[PDB]
């Protein structure tokens, strides 16, 4: 068409993940290619491409289209002469257990456009990012590459995050209080290692900002409600810049290098938070707080601060100068002290009217536990029943973007990341030729069903060394 | 009761672990923010009275003036006022955790566990 | 076997207290002790060993197979010339009413690998520890 969508790319499109669609472009999906095979057999429908360069496949994925994403990974057609166009094949079944072959060739981080470098660093406006890795290969295909040579590397990286915040660390609790902040290394052992400390810093610091700018105006450029769905890669920007804001102090004489070293070292420590991307059930506890200080803090405390500078400035106007906490922030901070648990109710005699000055601050107390109530109960009432559900699945997507991240940070090599499936053949072409392709693994089993089903690729079951093939129709 | 104490004994094997490593990093994080910015010139400046300040926010009593001897007030503050709010967030999911994750069986799931654990 | 296990030590073991296989191996459980009744009628198949020691209703508290644990001790078998086999015996039943006997042979601590004595002290490797402990005659 005008766009250059095919058939396929149209059926994709046109589904809503609805059960109706679902059921329905799943069928019509299958026919036409089931027809396009009969019809001429060598059209790769699947493999054509829009203007836009994607796939159907990448189509699906890309818009978030679930269903459809389900039937084109896991299909299995029985009818045989088109059989080549099948993924879920089956190997070995002895019985009711069945061992699978969820087919790889576009959606591994070895083409362009594979889907899973499409599902994690798409837009939050493509619905049900989430549920689309809870797929049946999608969701073993990264907890393995987890539990292989990524669990490793990034382990080792949490290692290296913590040098650098003992050290930044270091560096400061052992500033010199002096004069102004060049400092003129005086010579000892400690001070060696103290402009040791600082130099580690900022070359590390500098490091969060290159690969901040790699993500920002370069690979994932992001726009503004982006950058805040993509959480975490601004406060490891953000740190960087108070750093390289508190570097460029140092050497302007002026001494507040120490206020953005500060900053920059309290997101830093509240930033080894990050690397529970690990650890599962912490990695959910962590994403509920990216949660509520996105949806659920910029609601609350414009209504708490209204309170608080409301019944606070009623507080300043009426006090009258004869202590002195007539200024108004001395007063705001008052009623912040209320609700942490000091509060006085007796802060200044220096009132005029006594009653009008405790009404006010018992029903600054009263509505700000009206008010902490229902930060509670809305949370609740609104979420609960399925946070835990959600979190989870955040969390898995927030693990498979650190996993494809990783692999990016391998070249081209590949050599121990092409995902097993080691050119497995699973049966021949349309022609004659073999159908060698990469397939990950699945064993399962069916106790109801016996697993009789058509498509056997192994006579003698099992994978060892030495695997003998089927007369699977040659 | 032993349903009672069954509770204590499942979060302190599952729901501790995670939580302190979470608020030791704000603490030791936000502390050892305040300790760098204060100058000496009582003498809260080491690291271990520092902590304890920001572990007594928590229980209930918070000074936010518990030294004038810093430089840079609004520096200050605003980690105090972010430590304080952060753990509010972060006492708040612990709660809200608890229960999305595992309300809906406890009374059943303790229950069997008592039963074993008598037995 | 090579490790010992019988018929109904495997039975025992291939289920995972799914529907379908407690369904199943409930009723294949039942016909060959029924058939080893008839066949051989002293063969005490409930009473073998494996080379680990467990008995099959041990391998299946030990391993953790509720479903099946139900069935070894509350079953009933109402067909003549195997009625021996049972456990859930009915004494006394004045219309409403009936008086149950659940046996106790192989479950109280005067045997070596008594199913209490394995599900309580065995592993938290072993699922459902808890829910074995409400079936029927164990809870009470
Ligand atoms: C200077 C150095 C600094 C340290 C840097 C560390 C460097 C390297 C780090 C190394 C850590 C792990 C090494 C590998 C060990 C196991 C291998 C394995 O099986 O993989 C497992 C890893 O293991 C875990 O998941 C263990 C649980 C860790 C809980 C979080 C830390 C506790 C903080 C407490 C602080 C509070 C103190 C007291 C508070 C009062 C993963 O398998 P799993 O099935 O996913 O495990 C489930 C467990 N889970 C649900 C918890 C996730
Ligand atoms: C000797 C003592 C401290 C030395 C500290 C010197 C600076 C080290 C860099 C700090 C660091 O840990 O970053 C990386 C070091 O990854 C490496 O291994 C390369 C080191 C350069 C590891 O962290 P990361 O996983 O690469 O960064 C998170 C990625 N994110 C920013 C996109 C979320
Ligand atoms: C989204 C926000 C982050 C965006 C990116 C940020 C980019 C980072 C780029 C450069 C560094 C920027 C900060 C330091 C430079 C200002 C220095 C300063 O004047 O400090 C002031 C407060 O400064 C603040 O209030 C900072 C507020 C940031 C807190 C973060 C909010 C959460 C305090 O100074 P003072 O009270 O006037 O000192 C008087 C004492 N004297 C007389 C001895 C001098
Ligand atoms: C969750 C966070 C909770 C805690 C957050 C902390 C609470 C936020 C805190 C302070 C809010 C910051 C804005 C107000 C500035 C206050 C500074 C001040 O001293 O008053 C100023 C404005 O005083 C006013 O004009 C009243 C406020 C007018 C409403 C605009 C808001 C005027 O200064 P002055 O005192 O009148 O000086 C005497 C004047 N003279 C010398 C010129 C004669
Ligand atoms: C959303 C919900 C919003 C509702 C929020 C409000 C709900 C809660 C409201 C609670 C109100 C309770 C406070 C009462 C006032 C203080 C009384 C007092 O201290 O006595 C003072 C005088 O005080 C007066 O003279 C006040 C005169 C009566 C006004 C009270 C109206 C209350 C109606 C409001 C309805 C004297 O102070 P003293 O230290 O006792 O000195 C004793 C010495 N002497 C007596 C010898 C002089
Ligand atoms: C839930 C529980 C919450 C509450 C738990 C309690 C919070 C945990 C508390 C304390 C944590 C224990 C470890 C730090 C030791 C502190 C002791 C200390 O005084 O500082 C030491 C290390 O100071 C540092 O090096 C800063 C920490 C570096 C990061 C490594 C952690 C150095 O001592 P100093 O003060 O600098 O002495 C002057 C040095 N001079 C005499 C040699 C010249
Ligand atoms: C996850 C959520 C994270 C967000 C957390 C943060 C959210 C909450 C943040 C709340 C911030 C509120 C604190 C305001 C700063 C203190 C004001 C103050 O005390 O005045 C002091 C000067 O202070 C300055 O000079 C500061 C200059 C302006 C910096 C404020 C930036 C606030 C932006 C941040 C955004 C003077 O002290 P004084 O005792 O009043 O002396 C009065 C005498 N005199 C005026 C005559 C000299
Ligand atoms: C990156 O990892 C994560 C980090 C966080 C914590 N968020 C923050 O960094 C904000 C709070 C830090 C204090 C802010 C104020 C300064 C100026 C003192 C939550 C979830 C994550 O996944
Ligand atoms: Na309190």
């Amino acid at each position: 068409d005008s766009v250059g969508n095919t058939v396929l790319h149209a059926l994709v499109e046109v589904a809503d993940n609805t059960a109706d669609n679902t059921k329905f472009v799943t069928s019509m999906y299958n026919e036409i290619l089931i027809l396009g095979a009969k019809l001429h057999p060598t059209l790769k429908l699947e493999e054509l491409i829009n203007k836009k360069g994607l796939t159907p496949l990448a189509l699906a994925a890309s818009s978030g289209k679930i269903g459809v994403l389900a039937y084109i990974l896991q299909r299995e057609i029985q009818e045989p002469e088109c059989r080549h166009l099948s993924r879920k094949f089956t190997e070995w079944a002895y019985g009711p257990v069945h061992s699978s072959l969820y087919d790889l060739s576009c959606i591994d981080t070895c083409e362009k456009n594979s889907v899973l470098e499409v599902i994690a660093y798409s837009s939050s406006e493509t619905p049900n990012r989430h549920d689309m890795l809870l797929v049946e290969p999608l969701n073993r295909l990264l907890q393995d590459k987890w539990d292989r040579f990524v669990k490793r590397i990034f382990y080792f990286n949490f290692f290296v995050y913590c040098l650098y915040m003992i050290v930044f660390t270091t560096a400061a609790y052992y500033r010199p209080v002096d004069g102004l902040p060049p400092y003129k290394l005086k010579n000892t052992v400690g001070d060696y290692f103290r402009v040791t400390g600082e130099i580690l810093s900022v070359s590390g610091g500098v490091y969060f900002f290159l690969r901040g700018i790699q993500y920002f105006l370069q690979r994932r450029p992001s726009m503004k409600t982006l950058f805040v769905d993509s959480y975490s890669e601004m406060l490891f920007f953000v740190q960087s810049l108070f750093m390289l804001g508190s570097v460029v102090l140092y050497f302007s004489h002026r001494k507040e290098y120490v206020a953005s070293m500060v900053f920059s070292l309290a997101m830093g420590w509240t930033n080894m938070l990050y690397y529970t991307r690990g650890f599962q059930q912490m990695g959910i506890y962590a994403v509920m707080i990216e949660k509520m200080i996105l949806r659920d803090l910029c609601r609350f405390m414009f209504v708490y601060l209204v309170f608080l500078f409301g019944f606070s400035t009623a507080v300043v106007t009426l006090i009258e100068d004869g202590d002195s906490y007539n200024s108004l922030y001395s007063t705001c901070l008052e009623l912040f002290k209320f609700t942490i648990g000091m509060g006085d109710l007796e802060f200044t005699e220096n009132y005029d009217f006594k009653a009008v000055f405790i009404i006010l601050l018992l029903a600054y107390v009263i509505l700000t536990y009206i008010l902490l109530l229902n930060m509670l109960i809305a949370l609740m009432g609104e979420t609960v029943n399925k946070i835990a559900q959600e979190s989870k699945n955040i969390w898995k997507l927030q693990r498979a973007i650190t996993i494809l991240d990783t692999e990016k940070s391998f070249l081209k090599c590949m050599r121990k990341a092409f995902r097993s499936g080691k050119l497995l053949q699973v049966g021949y072409t349309p022609d004659g030729k073999d159908d060698y392709r990469w397939c990950f693994r699945v064993d399962e089993v069916n106790w109801t069903t016996w697993n009789t089903n058509v498509g056997i690729i192994n006579e003698d079951p099992g994978n060892c060394e030495g695997v003998k093939r089927t007369l699977s129709f040659s």
